């Protein structure tokens, strides 16, 4: 009963950076070190945060509960930039429409599953989706008790 979930609660971008640095993420391969948190943008999803060697930036990938367990969420379009050409802006408009449609359905489904205590295993499906995205599970950063998610769904994600 005293075990701490492996899922972070709400954590800010500054602490995400500093936790990745504490575990030497910037001198390891991308995804060799990562953490799993309650998403601050979409409640009921999870966000996997890691360091991207190729672009020297922290990157995030969202998962959500689906009928078969945790799966990768719809991919958001590339965030706009001051340098964006008309061609990039036009693709953004299309990708964003498609993303918002797909994400709305995905979130609505995830929320309904997240609200129920289902007597079927789901933690293993999170582990499996992490493997599908090639996350070094030995490199999982574990929260302290005060850092960990308070969500009832994650009590046994230990
Ligand atoms: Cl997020």
């Amino acid at each position: 009963n005293s075990k701490i979930p492996i899922i972070f609660g709400l954590i800010n971008s500054y602490q995400i950076h500093n936790l990745l640095e504490q575990h030497n993420a910037k001198t390891k391969e991308s995804k060799a070190v990562f953490l799993i948190r309650d998403s601050s943008t979409y409640p009921g999803l999870l966000t996997i945060s890691y360091y991207c060697q190729e672009q020297d930036i922290v990157k995030h990938i969202r998962f959500g509960l689906t009928d078969k367990g945790w799966k990768t969420a719809p991919k958001p379009p590339h965030e706009p930039l001051k340098s964006d050409s008309p061609e990039i802006k036009e693709k953004y408009t299309l990708d964003k429409i498609k993303f918002e449609r797909k994400m709305k359905q995905f979130i609505n489904t995830a929320k309904k599953l997240f609200e129920q205590h289902i007597r079927a295993e789901s933690f293993k499906t999170l582990i499996m989706e992490l493997k599908i995205h090639e996350f070094n599970l030995e490199g999982l950063i574990k929260p302290t008790r005060s850092q960990a998610s308070q969500e009832k769904h994650f009590t046994d994600y230990v």
